[PDB]
């Protein structure tokens, strides 16, 4: 049994995560304060998605456990974990039917295309969502505090080919 | 490799947990087995409501920590974490905006009304979305096996005065 603070986040605003699925598609979160994310997606049904200043629902899980969820313009639900400790990832995607039947719709920069993502999403169809659940491999992390606008700044096409070994 | 196997559900399939919400809202439900939950809803937005055999994704996350997810008839998603070994607990639930705005048209047996939360969830308004995130406390937990069809078999309004104390 660990005794800690469950309302304390701050041994996870900051941290800039790489993440690669158990269905192959690697994604990438920066916590950047204690309710908002950037992420930016590098490959899979959405690769090169990226998205920034994602209102979001963070809590403590266990000591150096931690979750994240937030519902998306495109009507898109999230939840996931990050297990620091014991370096373990995990991610559950509910996405609506039409992103399922053509993801590419939600390929862009989504900060330029809000409108865009809800006229897709009230036209839908949204139904029968599509539940994606997968650990993931963690495959870099680092603390960039809070509130960082250089962390995720461009599309992952954009980013060095060694990208994050340049890191 | 972890100290523990992520893909191990043994420590957690048939367990029977209830639990109150920080909100004083008040769940139970019991781990069938490795894709299945029943649940019953005591109080809250949807007080009474209650189902069997949901078909849901339900994963490890750490030695003593593991999480259930699932998409409802009605179009809600749900994300839980259990935390045994800290005894703590998290959810999150992704209500339709039609359920917001009547809830009470989702308490009932689900299984028996199936085609009827269909629907409702395709009339809508599916958004936007309300999102609830709370911690929960649990206040019972025990081991009933797996597929155990008396665990959950009635409305909460159904049990004994004591429950769960006569189990």
């Amino acid at each position: 049994m660990n005794t800690f603070d469950k309302h304390d986040l701050s041994g996870f605003v900051g941290k800039h995560l790489v993440y690669t699925y158990d269905n192959g598609w690697e994604y990438e979160i920066y916590v950047k304060n204690e309710n908002t994310l950037d992420y930016r997606i590098h490959s899979g049904l959405v690769g090169n998605r990226w998205v920034k200043d994602q209102q979001a629902y963070i809590v403590r899980v266990g000591e150096s456990i931690y979750k994240i969820s937030w519902t998306a313009p495109t009507g898109t639900d999230v939840s996931l974990i990050v297990n620091l400790g014991d370096s373990l990832f995990h991610g559950t995607i509910f996405f609506p039917r039409w992103v399922m039947n053509n993801p590419e719709k939600t390929v862009c920069f989504q900060n330029d295309h809000i409108p865009l993502m809800n006229s897709y999403r009230d036209a839908g169809p949204a139904y029968p969502t599509e539940v994606i659940d997968e650990f993931a491999t963690i495959t870099f992390v680092r603390d960039c505090g809070a509130n960082n606008e250089s962390v995720i700044a461009c599309a992952a096409s954009e980013l060095p080919k060694n990208f994050p070994d340049n890191l």
